[PDB]
C-alpha cells in the first residue's frame, strides 16, 4: 500500500512518461504497473490526465474514441520542475536514512 | 513549494528523528528545517506528532509543559516499514528518472 507516499509523486511520474511519446490512459497505467505500482488502476491515470489536460500541461487529439496525450512546452517545463523538486527531496531523504 | 511530495513521507521522518532520542516537536521541527526543508513548520510537526499518538506508535512523558517523545515497539516496527516502502518507491520513480 503505496498510495499515500506515491500520490505526491505521480503526476510527474505519468508527465515523464507521456514525454517519450504520444500515449493514452490505458498504456500509461500498464506502464506504472510493469514499473512495479501494481496498485495503480486507470481510474487514478485518469483522474491525473484530467489536472494535466486543466493546467495545459498537454496537447490531446482524438485519434482512430481516445484522446492521444503528448507534452506542450509547459508539460515539458512542468516535468522538469517535477524532476528538480524529487531531486531535492529524495536526496534530504536519503541523507536521513543515511544514519540508520 | 515542496509541501505535496514531501507530505506522503514526513510521517516518517519524523519517526526517524524521534527514534535516534528524545525529542520534542519544536527540536523536530528545526532539525527538518536544518535537513534543507525550510517550509516545515512547528504546526505541521505538531499535526504529525498527535498522528502517531493516536496510532500507538510513541511514549510520551511530561518533563520539565512539554512532551517528550520517544518511539515505543510499535513504532520501530512502523519507522522499519517506512524505509521499506521508501526504498522500493525511490528506485522505481529513480529507474523512471533514469531513461531521461
Amino acid at each position: 500500500n503505496l498510495t499515500e507516499m506515491l500520490k505526491g509523486s505521480l503526476e510527474g511520474c505519468v508527465l515523464e512518461i507521456i514525454s517519450r511519446r504520444e500515449t493514452y490512459g490505458y498504456e500509461i497505467t500498464r506502464h506504472l504497473n510493469d514499473l512495479g505500482f501494481t496498485e495503480v488502476v486507470e481510474g487514478t491515470v485518469y483522474t491525473i490526465l484530467v489536472r494535466l489536460e486543466k493546467k495545459k500541461l498537454v496537447n490531446i487529439e482524438k485519434k482512430p474514441p481516445r484522446k492521444f496525450y503528448s507534452l506542450n512546452e509547459a508539460g515539458r517545463q512542468e516535468l522538469e520542475l517535477f524532476w528538480k523538486k524529487w531531486d531535492f527531496v529524495s536526496s534530504k531523504i536519503n541523507v536521513l536514512k543515511s544514519s540508520n
